[PDB]
C-alpha cells in the first residue's frame, strides 16, 4: 500500500503541499491530522518546520516512528496518537491545523466534522490557521448509486474501483481492489462523507472559523465548479 | 394558469390537510401566498391564512377572489418581505413556504435569517414547514440546459436554463412559443440547498428536523425524490 | 416539401420497387396514400394503386396531381378510415403502410384491427408491408425532449416531444422558426411497438413475418437499424 | 450473500400479496428456490406447492422443510414445470416472482408457460408474475460492467452483455475475494414490455386486473425498476 | 460584439494582441479575419502596425469606420481578400495570425492547408503563423444534432441549434435569439474543425514546425480538457 | 473477429496471382485462409516467438508452403527487390505503432513495396464510432461458463493513444493480464498521412464485406493507391 503507481497511489503533490503550510507557519510548529506515512509531515521537515502528526492508528504510527528513524530530518516530526474528534493535548498551540487529501471526509458524520473544526479552531495561537483539501462534488462528477472503474495500469495488475455513493446521506463507500497476473486479489476499503463547499463554510462558522482562502490545490490555482479538490483556509472568527 | 406540468404542483389541496393536521387551532402564515393555491383551499377546512407577499400587484390578485370565495374571510393578505417581517405579537401555530419558496431568496444568509424569523414567529410546539427541490432527485445537469416543459394544442412550453452547482443557484427562463409568432420570456431564479445543508441552517436558526417527506402526502422520501416536505421545530 | 431530414424520408422509389417486385401485377393498397409520394413513382412501374386516407383535403391535393400525372388513372383515390372500413370484394397483391403509417392509429388494439382488415384484403400468396421506427435504434429518452431535426438559410426546424415508454406513444410538435419572427407548430402523436410485440400482434391478426430489412433497399436488420421494414403473409 | 447481491427482501412481502389471493386453498409457485417465498406464506397458513428445476436446490428445499416450523405446508415438486403433470390438481394462485417467467428463453416458451398456468386455475384463481420492468431498468446497448454490492472482505460485480432486438440479458454475477478467490454466476433472461406481455397474456387466454410497482401495491410508473401483475382467466 | 456573457464574443481581446506583439520584430503583422477589430485595435494601443484581411464588406467598411475615430487608428490597414485567395505582393510579416476559429471557416482540409502555406510564404525569417482553435477533446461534441443555451438576457435568450459531423469533422449551426414580444433572429455558420495531431500535420505539408501551443493567450497549459488551443508556428 | 476468412476474401479479390505482403501476420489469422484460397503470403513479425507457432502450423498445414514467415520493422523493411500487389495490415496493426511518424513511415514504406496499381489495405478502429470515454474506463468483453473476460484501459484523446489490460478472471482464483497500447488516427488525419506518404484513398468501407462506412462504424477499411500523378 502506498508505494502504489500513478493513479493508484496518493496525490504526487507531497512537496507542494509542505511549501503551502509552511508559508502560513510562523516558524512555529504545526499540526496534521492524518498524518499516515508522512506524505506531506517529512517535505514539511526538510523545510525545517516542527510537524506534531495525529494518527488514530497506532499500526501504521510506527512506520512513521520507523521511516522518521530512517529519514534524515525525521526528528522535526513528533508522532501523536488520539482522535480528530478527540484532540486533547493540553496548552499546545499551532500555527497550522491541516488535514489534506480528505482526510477531514473520513469522519463519516456531519457532527462528527463540525466537532473536529471546532477543536482544530480551540488549538490555533492567535492568527493561526486551518487547512484542508477535499474532493469538490461539483467537480468530481459522481454518478448516483454504484459505479466500477479503472484506477490504474501496471504492468502485471490493475488497479480498479468498485464504490456506492449515496447522494443524500454525503457518503462514498467503496474497495480499491488490485487484481494480479497469476491470480492475486487484494481489496482496500475506505468511507467518506464529503460535503458541498457552501456546507463546508457554514460548518466552519459553527465551529467558530471562517474562510480567508480557497483554491483548487497547493499551488494556489484558480478554483472553479470543474476543480476536482480544493484547499480551504480559515481562521478564527470576529 | 398554464396545463399539465407548465402550471404549478396540483398538489394544493394535499399541502392544505398536511399543514391543517399541524395547525393546533391557531393560525397559520403562508410565505409567498401567491393567488391562494394552498390559501384558499385552507380556508374551507377551517383554518385562518395569513399570507405574506412583496410582489404588490399579484397581492391585489388575492384580495379580490377573498370577496368573491364563499370563506374568503379566512385570507388576511399580509404585504411585506420574508425579511421585513415585523408583524408585532402575532405567532402562529405553523409557518410554512411551498414549492421552492425559501429558494427565492438567492443566498444562504438570506434564508437562513427567514427562517430564524420564522421560528420567532412561532407559538410554542409550532412548527416550520417547506417545501423544496431535492438536488440528488434533480438531477440537474452543469452548465446550460434547455428542455421540453409541456405541449398544448397550440403552443409550447420550454425551459432554458443556467445552473451553477457552486453557487448552487439556478437561473432560467419558461419560455412559451405560440402558434402565429407569439413568444413569452418568464425568468426565474433559484438558489438552492442540500438536506443536509438545508438542516445545517435549520439549526443555526434555532430549529430542528422533526420529519421529512417526499410530498404532502407524507411518501417516503429518498435519494431519488424529486423534491421534500420537511418539519422543523423550535430547538 | 421540407429540406434534409425535416422532410419526409428520400426512400420513395426505392419504395415502389420493393412493392412492385412483391406485385403479381395486380392492384396494391397503400394506407395513408398521402399525397402519393411512393403511390406515383409506383405509377410508372405500371402498378395500379388504391389509396386510402381519411383527410378529405388532403387527399383533394392528391387527385390535382393525379390528372397532371401520365400515368395518373393509376392512382385510385379512396376516402375512408385506416381502421373500420369496406371495401368489397376488392383484393390486392400487396397491402402496405409507409414511414409510421400502422403507428398512426393510437392503440394496439387499433393495429392488431387494422392488421386483421389488411389480411382479410389479401388475395392469395398477397402480402402485408409496413415500414416502422425500430425504438432500439432510435434510443428515445424517457419524458420530455427537444432537439434540432433540420437547418435551413432562413428557418430552423426543431422538435419538442413527449415520451410516454408504457403507453409506447410518442407526442410532439414539429417546429419551424422563421427569420422575421414566424412560427409554425406541427403536432402529431404515435404510438410504437417493438418488433417482437409488432410480429405477435401480426399473429393475432392471421399473419406471419416472411423477411425484415432496415430499409426498402433490403439492407441487413439490426439493433442500431432506425427504422424496418417488415414483409407479412397470410396464415 | 448480503445487501443488492442478495434476493429481493420482498419476501415476506409477496407472501402476503399472494395470501391475499389465496381462497384459504394451495398455491402454486414457479421457480420456489430455497423457499424465499414458500415458508414465509407457509408462516401464513398457505400451502405451497413449489416447482424446482434445479435438484441441488430442491433438496435443500426439503433440508429447510424439515427443521422449519410450518414446512409441513410446503409441498416439492423437482423439475420442469413445462414436462410435468399435476393431474387434476387446481390452484387458486399460481405466482412466478422475481424475474422467474423470464428465464424462459423465449416469447413462446413464455406464452407457453403462461397458458399451462391458466389451465391449472381454479375458478377467480389469479396468475401473478414479478417481472423487470423495461423502461425503469434504462438497459444500456451491448456490453456493460457494474458495481452490484460491497462487503468487507468481497466485491459483488456484474458483467452483462444486452441485446435489445432479441431483448436477452446475458450476464454473470462476480464475486472476488480478499486472498484471490473468483466465484462467476452466471444467468440468462428473456424478457418483456408491460403491452407485449399483456398480449401474451391474450393469447394464453388470460386478462389483466392489476398491476403495482411491488408486493406492497405502490403505485407502477415508467421510473419502476419492476412490476407484479395479477391475471385472471378470459 | 454586442451580444453578453457566452452569446459575444471571447473577452481575450486585449490578451491576444499581447501574446502576438511579444512575437512581433519590427515589419508589421497580418490577422486572418480581423472582424470589427477585436484585437486589431488593442493592438495598435500598444504600437504595432496591423494589416487585417477580409471578405465581409458589411464589416470591412464598419472598421474604416473605427479606425478614423480610433487615436491609434493610422495602425489599422484594412484588406478586402481571401484567406487563400489574395497576392499582397512582396509585402513581409512578423506574425501572421487566425483568432477564434478563423482557420475554421474554412470548409475544408485542404482549403486550410493552402491558407497554412499562403500564410508561411508571407512571413519574414523567424516570423510565426498563430492560429486559436476549439480543441475537439475538451469540446465533448455529441455526434449528430443538438440544441442548447448560450446565454441570458433580461429580456432576451441566446440558443443554439447544430449538426455535427464527426467524419467530415464539419458543425453547422444557427445561433438563435428569442426575444420578448416574439422577435426571431438566426445567425448561421459553419466550421471544419481539426484535431491537433491533424493540424500539426497540416502544418508540416504548408512547410510549418509546431513550436508552442497553450489554452489560451495567458500561457496557461494546454491538455486535454482545454475547450480551445493556441498555436504557433514557425517555418521548416 | 470472425472475419478472416473475410480478411482473406477481401485480400484475395485483390491479388489475383501476385504475392501479398500482411503486416502482423501474428499466429497466421488471416494468412491461411489466403492460403487455402491459393494466395503466397510473405508475412512480418519482429517478435521471433509468436513466428514459430506460425512455422509449426505451416509444415502441418496442407497449403502451408504458400505462407513465407518473415522478419523486420514494419517502418524500415528490407525486402530486396521483392513486390507485391496487395501490402495489408488487418485488426489494428497498423495502430500498433505509437507515434504519427511511425505511422506515416511505416505507409512510406508499404508504397514502395507496391508493383504498379498494387493497393496497401488497413483496418483501424473508427474513434467516432468507437465513442470512446476520455480518461479510464472499465468494460466487460466477453462471458465464458468459468471465466470472464474484462478490459481496463486509458485513453489520452490527445496523444491519441489507447493503453489497456485484457483480464481473464477464471473460477478458481486464477487472474491473467495481456496489456496492450494503440496509437489510432482519425479518418481525415490517416489519409492525409497516406497523402506524405505518396498513397492516395480509393475506396472506404465498414469492413471486409463491404458494407456502409458512416459515423457509426466501429472499425473501417481502407484501400490505398500510388497517388495520381
Amino acid at each position: 500500500y502506498d508505494e502504489w503507481p500513478g493513479d493508484a497511489g496518493p496525490p504526487p503533490d507531497g512537496r507542494e503541499a509542505a511549501l503551502f503550510v509552511a508559508a502560513l507557519a510562523a516558524a512555529r510548529p504545526v499540526l496534521e491530522l492524518g498524518v499516515g506515512t508522512g506524505r506531506v509531515a517529512f517535505p514539511l521537515a526538510d523545510l525545517g518546520v516542527e510537524v506534531h502528526g495525529v494518527e488514530s492508528s497506532e499500526p501504521m504510527l510506527d512506520k512513521l516512528r520507523e521511516k522518521a528513524a530512517a529519514h534524515p530530518n525525521g526528528n522535526l516530526v513528533v508522532p501523536v496518537l488520539g482522535n480528530f474528534a478527540k484532540l486533547d493535548l493540553g496548552e499546545q498551540r499551532y500555527s497550522v491545523v491541516f488535514a489534506a487529501f480528505n482526510t477531514l471526509f473520513c469522519l463519516l458524520g456531519q457532527d462528527e466534522q463540525i466537532d473536529c473544526m471546532r477543536q482544530a479552531r480551540e488549538l490555533l495561537e492567535p492568527g493561526g490557521t486551518f487547512v484542508v483539501q477535499c474532493l469538490n462534488p461539483a467537480g468530481q462528477r459522481l454518478a448516483t448509486g454504484n459505479t466500477f472503474g479503472t484506477v490504474e495500469l501496471e504492468d502485471t495488475a490493475v488497479h480498479l474501483e468498485a464504490s456506492k455513493h449515496d447522494p443524500l446521506a454525503q457518503t462514498l463507500s467503496a474497495h480499491h481492489i488490485v487484481l494480479s497476473e497469476g491470480g492475486g486479489i487484494r481489496l482496500f476499503p475506505y468511507r467518506l462523507r464529503y460535503a458541498y463547499p457552501a456546507e463546508l463554510d457554514l460548518m466552519a462558522n459553527v465551529a467558530g472559523l471562517e474562510l480567508v482562502e480557497r483554491h483548487a490545490d497547493f499551488e494556489r490555482r484558480r478554483f472553479d465548479a470543474s476543480s476536482r479538490y480544493h484547499v480551504s483556509v480559515y481562521r478564527a472568527a470576529a
